[PDB]
């Protein structure tokens, strides 16, 4: 199985440098300073065109059974095609910068600073980015007595989908491929994690953070990503929680007090700020840090985990799409209660009922 | 120089990431691989405006075409931001890459009603089929049956309500499971109907969609007859000059006789797409296909060129082309198609049937 240093170029370059079994990017050590032997490949069809060759991490490549010359036993010709044809259309993508844009700010924020569709335009134009057309504006429902009860929040949601279907009625993106998302909101976490949600993890989306109310440009579009600093729980008979000390540092006290005998995992980063979403590739790393965190807090217990979050717009969003791709736990999502003088109070539960 | 310079290494991970395609066209650039190939018709620029890169993550691959087309700083920084396209092109990559069971597909079989229940296709085979490459199946599976036509006979309103058919059947899957925003499943299809027909299906399923064709064969059913064969070469005869009619030929299955294009199309000027040894069963597995659609991608775009008139299509092409050759002509928006089938009742001469595009 072993093939010329051309060959293995172009099978790298075809499958864009990823496990085609599952995901797994293999340039993550030059994404820290190291070579190219991650990764093997192998033919597909059991017993030269470069087209008939996989490209597999060695964990997946092991799991294969194996003739004497390499290749394999089993033929996986769909899996291989299907994702070269994946990459092909986004890839092949026409009009790859059109986006279209989505501004959700809360009945309050809106009063306050409402962001007109224009100012969106602007940053996107800022970035290289187009319109699709005058886009989708949205203000959250200010809730009733009811509080944002169940209801409430899947009417949200529902108003939300609704302007989305909307677009995919155009032709264009009912099939194919599905628009990407420019999108802007301005509201609560609880709101915006709901956003997130109608959105989903696996959407083409372009976030923006205007936390700066008259910057329509990222900061440092340089800057690198801050580490994300975890502090796993200590053990107990407590209610799981997890804290995310981002725009500022959340006080332990604050927590117990709203969630008593909390077991405190915590993410951070060194020098919380409200600006620290520097560039779009900060949320790309929120995302990837807090992706595996979850996964690691979700197998403590089947528990809820209580959220006490103190993340900047932008991120609440992203964190609101992670949790749709993880429906097999159940979060709690407490927020500043500013009738209850500002003590975190559950507004809001995602994930299984 | 202009040129933003960079090692050799940092451009073998450039050209990786962006799966080596022009980020700001689409435009595949590994195309020299037909042939031999320097990995030097792709330029490679940085995104963001310098400042007083070992994150390599901010640097997009072009074609010469578009690095021109983009203002410049001496060193071959550009004056506007581009950070948005980036992102979003590598974003798009990813979720293509981490697609989660990335083996999914929708069964889908069409068929015409007129005939041979000799050659009935059922959705268990399929799932053999799709099983035997290590697909899986989505859902319970489409089977359609093109509609019969009325006294109208097989008019636009048909063609468009058969398009509508497909394309609604398909929406149903996804709004079943969901997700419309997100990853939509491959359509694992085969047809068993006429060319116009089945060129229709392509129309339907459209070139943006995540398709794997299949062939029908009656020996062998839906399995491939041979996944080891080679692709062959497809030899392109192009066009005499002149301001008549342009007709494309395409003798696959079989030789097309000349004259019989001329009867249904007087001073036709022939472009004809052939392989060495027309035969039955050249559709030995679906990279024949994939070599089918590279190859005649190319020689439609070149024909667009020589003409603002409409292209006549004369084809002799197992059912599985029939099926690729339609999907392919979406792309192909800014021209006119007119397809040409035999007329049983007409002692099988051309007759046009079917008008692609404007
Ligand atoms: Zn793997
Ligand atoms: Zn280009």
């Amino acid at each position: 199985f072993n093939t010329n240093d051309e060959t293995k170029r172009i099978v790298w370059t075809q499958t864009a440098g990823h496990c085609e079994l599952c995901g797994t990017d293999l340039t993550f050590d030059y994404r820290a300073g190291k070579p190219m032997k991650w990764g093997e490949v192998a033919h597909i069809l059991p017993a030269n065109d470069t087209a008939n060759l996989m490209l597999l991490c060695p964990g997946c490549h092991d799991k294969i059974d194996r003739d004497a010359d390499g290749y394999p036993e089993n033929d996986l010709s769909g899996l291989h095609q299907a994702y070269l044809e994946r990459i092909r259309l986004a890839a092949t993508t026409p009009d790859g910068g059109r986006a279209i844009p989505l501004i959700v700010q809360s009945q309050h924020f809106q009063t306050i600073n409402d962001i007109p569709v224009r100012d969106l335009l602007t940053a996107m134009s800022a970035e290289g980015l187009t319109a699709f057309d005058q886009g989708i504006k949205i203000a959250f429902a200010a809730p009733g007595p009811r509080g944002r009860d169940t209801t409430y929040w899947q009417n949200v949601k529902d108003s939300v989908q609704y302007e989305l279907e909307q677009q995919l009625k155009r032709r264009g993106g009912t099939y194919g491929d599905s628009p990407a998302l420019a999108v802007v909101g301005l509201a609560d976490i609880p709101a915006l994690m709901m956003l997130g949600q109608s959105i989903g993890d696996r959407s083409k989306r372009l976030i923006f953070s205007f936390h700066r109310e008259h910057l329509l440009r990222w900061p440092d579009q340089s800057a690198e990503p801050p580490s994300f600093l975890f502090t796993p729980p200590p053990n107990g008979d407590g209610p799981l929680a997890l804290v995310l000390s981002i725009s500022a540092q959340v006080p332990v006290r604050d927590v117990t007090d709203a969630l008593p005998g909390a077991r405190i995992a915590e993410l951070s980063i060194p020098e919380p700020s409200y600006a620290m979403v520097q560039n779009r590739r900060v949320i790309h790393a929120f995302r990837d840090a807090l992706q595996i965190r979850l996964s690691q807090l979700e197998a403590l217990t089947p528990d809820p985990i209580h959220v006490f979050a103190a993340i900047p717009a932008a991120l609440a969003i992203e964190f609101g799409a992670l949790l749709t791709t993880q429906h097999q736990h159940t979060y709690l999502i407490f927020d500043r209660d500013k009738e209850n003088q500002d003590r975190f109070t559950q507004t809001l539960q995602l994930g299984p009922v």
